[PDB]
């Protein structure tokens, strides 16, 4: 089913068996990007491929803040993701203008999804070539993790995984007992699973950080990195 | 993978294996242009450009592939020059409609982020092609330090210690990997730039070439200036000499 | 002959990284007759290989040397309808200067603006780009003498002298010979009209007239046409140094 | 100089001796409101307000004459309260439509400058009156340090070490002149604030953090420290 | 201080001693209207209104000075009734153009804040007068608990444990100060309301009067309902009796 | 001529003897503000301001009656400060929406001309009052030399060698008439400024005062800077002494 004739050149075009091929292709732009995962506070990690030595450190970043209290973790076509981050930024801001406090992640996800989906109907554009996840903690709402794909679908999650191996990395998170564990524990078990899955970057948010989504300090990375390298040998 | 049928005539069109071919092609408009590079000393940033004397008849200070965007920001461009000049205008307005409101200079981080927004905007849609140019922005102030950014046709903003765009991307980047840029002063770097241009330049297939050069640092108050002719001719000479070898 | 697809829209990069529909627009300039412009030390001079396409014509129709302002002259090659429209754009642009800013427009900038504009037609599928190159030349005393050339792709180039059309190539190697930085404008008009006659194809093109342009300290800053004395005299000088 | 004929009914009307009376009157709407003050420690800024229990029936945390505008900015207001609350909304949006674009927090310098722009806008025109309120904005981060600003009805933004708006402006300012605010820590200051409220109050309290003390967050002052500082004021009063 | 000359004909006009008289006058439109009050039990909120039978000819459930704004929000109004009804509409839209987007119910805190924004908007300008009405909003859900707010003509939103607007503001508020509202259940309160209406009512100068009454609490799921006739007539009776 | 009836309440109203009184009144808003002056050396321009320490409690570098509008332009203001700050914003945008397009710095001639346009715009109409402030703009580059301009409420732009706005206009101007400003260097001038502030200042009726001071020249690259504290305190002292 390299279906396509015609059927796969526009988002404005259903295939006969009932499929918008140009979206599926947008999803395959996520597949060809490196793996990145997130798991419930909430923790994100990313298989960030040192494409060069010449880089800045803290360029590149595939873990954003959208707000103070929200983090974004992206996979696929990075230019697009950054623009979608901007959209989330505005959306969570034009909240606080009016409604006084922080935006609920449920809803912010719902909105930015609205937006992503908007690009799947029409012939004058292609859809976005990126998935991403949003993660937040406050105490009123608890811990929350969401994932949006190119087709514009917002999914709540206990943990998930996007990119090169989606598939491998998800079966590995199925193993863990995420509901129980503390955030401090998890960062290890993340970095494990990146290294497991990698074919031969890290993110807080929780009660652990006040509600602030921070980067993971270098102590804990290097230590958790090491723990991954070691439980690898096996 | 001359992929394309259909899949490579619009920016509105993903290939099946998940690729916007018309952007990649826009990137290959940068490749066919001459090399240009930029690189971050500890007290600032330096740009140089393999500027191919396409004629003798030219003005000097036409041609220029090193702009000021502001006083304190410099732009260094490669690929399709008409496009770049327009993108420069966009950066100009953006860094201006800053100072109107926000009072002082624009942060390079952000300006890059904005002009990137813009470049990316041309990658989604069928009624245009994307821009056929990469470029780099460099600034110094003392509060922010030295800063170097590179945007490509696909609209991605990258921070850098040094980078290189055009004919040899590839050769010129492996040569900057050698240098110890974090340490060195800007005054030193201008030499080591002009070396690498001359290293990488093709004597055979490209003809004669001039060389264009760019300051910004604590060395120049924060002002992005052109490099005075003393220092060019001297650094040019140093390149010619360490070439023979 | 790349093209399939790749060459029917300005909205379409070729795979090897090329907007073919612009290059084709440039080839509309090539098939037009030669025209050149060249910077003396006290000003700028334009000449045009204006092919008497008929005897029936008005004189001072046809004109491939415009005024855009008082102080700016335009010299065009390729698809003439387009050029005339671009002239209008330059006219407005240099005018909506003086409204506000009080004095004359700087050529640097005017060129930069009209270029902006030409380039605007190279990105999009609902139009083709302009099928014409042209040069702008001015003098004042504050700015000195200035010469610019814009091509279809929307690139503004400063120049000491340049040449657009049938032979670009021949006519440029001929201006390389001259010592333009030194010479006075009065001298140059000769050496122009020489080079038109040098380059002109006697065989394949038929008869031809010649059109000619001042601007310098020689003319106050005003871009004028070259008076008929100096044409017929410089025309003659070309005819003579031809025989050789 | 009850000047006015004509000269004092519009913001569109200069008096002959060169005065926009309708603004000065808007300032006198601040005077008739209760006192409120704010003052810059070395590690942050502190606000207090002579909040007159107009009733027992109230909510607690209604009424509030100390807002958050952002997380990191606090507002402290005096005069005509309906207006202030609307100006707070303006500040809110302004500091938000920052973070949308420019990525981080808004600089207080500038936010003040903006919201001032806005207040001044109401002073020129005949179809409106100007705002009947002064207010102060206070913030801390570490990059910018501690910062305190005051805008009045006429739309003027002033930086300050400490200031005071309302019933006694005048009394309360001469009292802050005494203190050594540049030196002191924020923890110390809250006392010396609440003192000065009680000094100035006519016999015949709400409180505000921001500093390194609170991460950069403008919080309300916890009840420990109020009741303790309140007590300290009551005591050094007797004298 | 019948101040006014000039100073009191526009909302665009500060008095010299620093006062927008035309708002204070709008507040005095509330005073000349009959009393109405609202008061926060621990499991919800209750409203009652001294509704003056201006005629026998009326519909019953015309007149109504207790609205629903939403399902879960109730409004209780005093002063100039035409205005109030329009402000209700504004609250209606505002709490609706919530649920469109944000999914669930509107928080009373905020809805009050918004509609206040709006009321205040009418206090600045010369081409209008402000609204001639106060009102109170009351809601319960379980997440937010019980909530009571009051907005006056000047556009100020106040949170409350209980309050009172109209003929006697003053009398009725001192009476609610007596009660222990934080403790009591909603079922208890409705009595103690209807008491205070009857206490405050002027037997001499006002004639006969009906009584209107309002639920919201855990008692009603979150729904603001009218108080069923059992409980009115029973609480009405209890008021009549503790009167004597 | 307290003329006014009618004639002096609107900018839309000529007096019968031919006068827009509401502008003249706007000018008298400048008079009641403290003095500030500016004066053109041969290598640049210098501003100083009789800045009345209205309190001890202030920030230092609040208050500022000397702005940067650009890097290369400085503004010095007198009268109604809220207005001035808004006019500064206008100048800021205007000199910015230059560099966007025209590539380099804005010419002071023109910037003044523009912002003036604007100030004048407020003198015709009944729905506004004009601005209650004068100000001066000063710049140096090498191409244009040193330049000093003053705009008053009526919207008139004036070039100057030196000028003075506020409490004593009059005193301070007769004092600058003394100096030989065309000759002198900027370094010299800052003294002679701060002299004239102190000369003119009223010791009786105004209390203490600070002093604010402003560079621009070849002395500072073209940058308008504040005057470093060395040179202030030293020039302040020189003023105090030649006072006695």
């Amino acid at each position: 089913s390299s279906i396509g004739t015609g059927y796969d050149l526009s988002a404005s075009t259903f295939s006969p068996d009932g499929r918008v091929f140009q979206v599926e292709y947008a999803m395959k732009a996520v597949e060809n990007s490196s793996t990145a995962i997130g798991i419930r506070g909430v923790v994100f990690g990313v298989e960030k491929l040192v494409l060069s030595k010449l880089y800045e450190e803290g360029s590149n970043k595939r873990l954003f803040n959208v707000d103070r209290h929200v983090g974004m973790a992206v996979a696929g076509l990075l230019a697009d993701a950054r623009s979608l981050a901007d959209i989330a930024r505005e959306e969570a801001s034009n909240f606080r203008s009016n409604f006084g406090y922080n935006i609920p992640l449920k809803h912010l996800a719902d909105r930015v999804a609205m937006y992503v989906h908007a690009y799947t109907l029409y012939s004058a554009v292609r859809p976005f070539g990126c998935s991403f996840m949003l993660g937040s903690y406050s105490v009123n709402d608890g811990a929350q993790l969401y994932m949006i794909d190119p087709s514009g679908v917002s999914y709540g999650y206990w943990g998930c995984a996007i990119g090169k191996a989606r598939q491998a990395a998800k079966t590995e998170i199925e193993k863990l007992q995420m509901k129980e564990m503390t955030c401090r524990d998890i960062v290890k078990e993340v970095a494990k699973i990146i290294y497991i899955v990698h074919d031969e970057e890290l993110s807080w948010v929780g009660e652990l950080t006040n509600g602030r989504h921070e980067i993971v300090p270098k102590d804990i990375r290097e230590e958790a990195e090491k723990y991954a390298k070691e439980s690898l040998k096996e």
